C-alpha cells in the first residue's frame, strides 16, 4: 500500500472496549460481521419511513445525547491528544448516556466514534497518534437509544491552523448550512448536491462523490441516499416527518477517494485536506428541526 499523504495508522490498537450488557445493542453488535439484519432487509428499497410521534421523541432523544458526547470530545481537542483517548472518552460517555456507540463493530468496525484527520475525507479509525498542532480533525459520533440511532460530526482545529485550513473548515460548514436552509417539504432530495458543491467550487474546493448522506432511525444508513455533487440521481422528495443526514465532504485537490488496507479509511487520493460536517434532520411543515444541533452555542465549536 502506498500512502496517498504524511499520515500513517498507528498501531497497534487498544483491544476493544466492552459495553455493560444492559445496555441495549442494535442487530449487529453481536453479529460476527457486524451486519445489520434489518439493514439488509431494506437494502435497494427508495421507499422513506414516515416517522411517527413516538419515533420522533426517541429521535429527539437520542441526536440530543449525541449532540453531548460529540461537545465531551471537542473539549479533548488538543496538540498531543491520542484519537484512540478521544475515543475512550466517547466510549465512556455514552456508556454513561446509556446508549451504545453505534459506529462499534458496524460492518466490524472496530472503535466507537471516526476521528478523521487532515486527508482522511471519513471513518478514520481511532489510533495512537497524537494530535499535532496544525491538524484538523473530525470526530464523528453514532449513539444508539431505544432502537433509534443519532448521527452527527464536526471538524475541528488542533491549535493554530493554516488559512487554507481555515478556508476549507468555514466553506465545508458554510456548505453544509446552506443544504439544511433548503430543507423543507416538497423539495427532491437531490438538490441538496447542486447547492452544496455550487458553494465548494465557487471557494475554490471539490466534492467528495463515493460518500453520501442518508436516511436515519431506527436503522443506522437507510434511505434515502442524498448526495452532496450536483447533477445526481437521487431519488425522492422530503416531507414531513422525513429524517436524514447531510455531511458534506469537501477537499482542497481533487474529489477522489481511496480506501486503506484497514478496510474502512477514506483518503484523498492526491493526500490534500478533507472536512466535513454533519447533522441529522427532520423535515418539519415550514423546513427543519435540526435534532443534533448544539444547544450551549449558536455556533460550532471550530467558530467558538
Ligand atoms: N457515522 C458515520 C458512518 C457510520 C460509521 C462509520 C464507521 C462505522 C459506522 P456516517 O454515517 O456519517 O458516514
Ligand atoms: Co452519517
Ligand atoms: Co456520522
Ligand atoms: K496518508
Amino acid at each position: 500500500y502506498r500512502y496517498t499523504g504524511k499520515l500513517r495508522p498507528h498501531y497497534p490498537l487498544m483491544p476493544t472496549r466492552p459495553v455493560p450488557s444492559y445496555i441495549q445493542r442494535p442487530d449487529y453488535a453481536d453479529h460476527p460481521l457486524g451486519m445489520s439484519e434489518s439493514e439488509q432487509a431494506l437494502k435497494g428499497t427508495s421507499q422513506i419511513k414516515l416517522l411517527s410521534s413516538e419515533d420522533i421523541e426517541g429521535m429527539r432523544l437520542v441526536c440530543r445525547l449525541a449532540r453531548e458526547v460529540l461537545d465531551v470530545a471537542a473539549g479533548m481537542i488538543k496538540p498531543g491528544v491520542t484519537t484512540e483517548e478521544i475515543d475512550h472518552a466517547v466510549h465512556l460517555a455514552c456508556i454513561a448516556r446509556n446508549c451504545y456507540p453505534s459506529p462499534l463493530n458496524y460492518y466490524n468496525f472496530p472503535k466507537s466514534c471516526c476521528t478523521s484527520v487532515n486527508e482522511v475525507i471519513c471513518h478514520g479509525i481511532p489510533d495512537r497518534r497524537p494530535l499535532q498542532e496544525g491538524d484538523i480533525v473530525n470526530v464523528d459520533i453514532t449513539l444508539y437509544r431505544n432502537g433509534y440511532h443519532g448521527d452527527l460530526n464536526e471538524t475541528f482545529f488542533v491549535g493554530e491552523v493554516d488559512d487554507g485550513a481555515r478556508k476549507l473548515v468555514q466553506t465545508t460548514y458554510e456548505c453544509l448550512m446552506q443544504a439544511i436552509d433548503a430543507v423543507k417539504p416538497g423539495v427532491r432530495y437531490r438538490e441538496l448536491g447542486n447547492i452544496i458543491q455550487k458553494h465548494a467550487q465557487a471557494n475554490g474546493f471539490s466534492v467528495v462523490r463515493s460518500y453520501c448522506g442518508h436516511g436515519i432511525h431506527k436503522l443506522f444508513h437507510t434511505a434515502p441516499n442524498v448526495p452532496h455533487y450536483a447533477k445526481n440521481k437521487a431519488v425522492g422528495v422530503m416531507k414531513s416527518g422525513h429524517v436524514f443526514t447531510i455531511e458534506p465532504m469537501i477537499c482542497e485537490g481533487g474529489w477522489q477517494d481511496e480506501t486503506w488496507p484497514d478496510g474502512w479509511t477514506a483518503v484523498t487520493r492526491d493526500g490534500k485536506r478533507s472536512a466535513q460536517f454533519e447533522h441529522t434532520l427532520l423535515v418539519t411543515d415550514t423546513g427543519c428541526e435540526i435534532l443534533t444541533r448544539r444547544l450551549d452555542s449558536a455556533r460550532p465549536h471550530f467558530m467558538s
